C-alpha cells in the first residue's frame, strides 16, 4: 500500500561509473574496454538488486543466478534507455555519467546499428510517457523474461513469480487509469515495449560474443567475470537453448 512499489524504489541502484578516460581521443579499444568494465560493475549491482526483489528467493538457488545472467544484458539495456531519456532527452546514450555516447562514439564503437536501436528504445520512454513507476515494474518483469527452452530446475516457482509481476504491472496501469479499454491500450503498449528489448539484447550478445573471440586481436580487455559469462551463458542464448518469453507474436 503501495508495498510492492515501495520495495522497487528502495532497491533501485544508484549511479554506476565506468571509469572511462574522457581526457583523451576516442579509440575502439578504449571505448569497448570501458563498456566491458561498466558491464561488469552493472552485473554486480544487478545481482544485489535482483536478490532483493519480492519473491526472488522463492526460486531455486541454481535458477537464481541463471535467471540473472540470462537477463543481464536486457536489464542493462532497458535501464540505460531510461537514464538516457531522463538525463539527456534520449539525445545520446547515457551508459554512465563518465561514458556518454554521442554519434561519433556510436560509430567508433563499431556497434552503430545496435546503438541506434537503443536510442530508439530510449525515445519510446518519452513517446509513450512511461512513468517512473511503470519503468520500475517493467524492469523487474524483465528479469523473468528469458529462460532455457527446456525449463529450469524448479520452473513452477518461476512461473508463479512471473505471473505475480505481470499482475503488479496491471495494478500500476489501473491505479489511476479509469475504464478498462484504457488499461488494455496501455498494457498493450508496455508489453510491446518490453518485447522490443529482446531483439536488441540478442544483437548486443552476438556482438559481444564475436568481440570476445577476437579480443586478443583488437586489444579489447574483458574482465575474467565477463569472459566466463559470455563464453558459458551467452552461447546458450545465441544457440537457441535459452530464449526470451515474448508477450506478442
Ligand atoms: C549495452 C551495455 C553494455 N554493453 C556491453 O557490455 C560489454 C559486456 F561484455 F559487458 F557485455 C559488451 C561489449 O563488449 C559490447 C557490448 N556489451 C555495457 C554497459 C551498459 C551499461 N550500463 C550497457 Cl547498457
Amino acid at each position: 500500500q503501495p508495498i510492492f512499489l515501495n520495495v522497487l524504489e528502495a532497491i533501485e541502484p544508484g549511479v554506476v561509473c565506468a571509469g572511462h578516460d574522457n581526457n583523451q581521443p576516442d579509440s575502439f579499444a578504449a571505448l569497448l574496454s570501458s563498456l566491458n568494465e561498466l558491464g561488469e560493475r552493472q552485473l554486480v549491482h544487478v545481482v544485489k538488486w535482483a536478490k532483493a526483489l519480492p519473491g526472488f528467493r522463492n526460486l531455486h538457488v541454481d535458477d537464481q543466478m541463471a535467471v540473472i545472467q540470462y537477463s543481464w544484458m536486457g536489464l542493462m539495456v532497458f535501464a540505460m534507455g531510461w537514464r538516457s531519456f531522463t538525463n539527456v532527452n534520449s539525445r545520446m546514450l547515457y551508459f554512465a555519467p563518465d561514458l556518454v555516447f554521442n554519434e561519433y562514439r556510436m560509430h567508433k564503437s563499431r556497434m552503430y546499428s545496435q546503438c541506434v536501436r537503443m536510442r530508439h528504445l530510449s525515445q519510446e520512454f518519452g513517446w509513450l510517457q512511461i512513468t517512473p513507476q511503470e519503468f520500475l515494474c517493467m524492469k523487474a518483469l524483465l528479469l523473468f523474461s528469458i529462460i532455457p527452452v527446456d525449463g529450469l530446475k524448479n520452473q513452477k516457482f518461476f512461473d508463479e513469480l512471473r505471473m505475480n509481476y505481470i499482475k503488479e504491472l496491471d495494478r500500476i496501469i489501473a491505479c489511476k487509469r479509469k475504464n478498462p479499454t484504457s488499461c488494455s491500450r496501455r498494457f498493450y503498449q508496455l508489453t510491446k515495449l518490453l518485447d522490443s528489448v529482446q531483439p536488441i539484447a540478442r544483437e548486443l550478445h552476438q556482438f559481444t560474443f564475436d568481440l570476445l573471440i577476437k579480443s586478443h586481436m583488437v586489444s579489447v580487455d574483458f574482465p575474467e567475470m565477463m569472459a566466463e559469462i559470455i563464453s558459458v551463458q551467452v552461447p546458450k542464448i545465441l544457440s537457441g537453448k535459452v530464449k526470451p518469453i515474448y508477450f506478442h507474436t
